[PDB]
């Protein structure tokens, strides 16, 4: 199965758990705060889905989880998310807790060094759709307009 228990911290220092996400459909995706191109693209796309949700953006969860726990903090996540929709949650935590999530969500994450202490993370770029019971449905298709994606997500409310 996909998904398991966790307790992490959002960009405002608030605890977020698998349990706290239940009741609303959830879009989960993985990245980190040194991720040019790939992560801004998905953050942008999810932001536009959230915009397309209108007044119902608060009826879904939109969750961006670190795969680089050593560098990703609530403050670094807050800065990384600042241009994006304010309903996005950027989650950080201890490397052992993030590793548990990587396992349970079947996430690919691997460090790719460059030089001088810099590195990127090769990682899963797909978006996870979890239903209102926290059960995996499918990857979430963003190869369409944000209105078309939101119309799909709305059926899980």
């Amino acid at each position: 199965a996909i998904g398991g228990p966790f307790q992490l911290t959002d960009q405002n220092g608030k605890a977020v758990t698998d349990k706290s996400l239940k009741g609303k459909p959830t879009l989960i995706f993985f990245g980190y705060t040194h991720c040019p191109d790939v992560c801004p693209t998905s953050l942008f796309e999810i932001s536009e889905v959230l915009r397309a949700m209108g007044k119902d953006a608060d009826k879904v969860n939109a969750i961006f989880i670190s795969v680089d726990p050593e560098r990703d903090t609530p403050a670094t996540m807050k800065n990384y998310l600042s241009s994006f929709d304010p309903h996005l949650e950027g989650l950080s935590g201890d490397p052992a807790e993030i590793a548990k999530v990587i396992t349970s969500y079947r996430v690919y994450a691997k460090k790719v060094p460059t030089k001088d202490g810099d590195y990127t993370m090769d990682h899963t770029a797909l978006i996870y759709l979890m239903d209102r019971d926290g059960r995996f449905v499918s990857p979430f298709n963003l190869k369409r307009t944000p209105e078309e994606a939101a119309a799909d997500l709305k059926r899980y409310l």
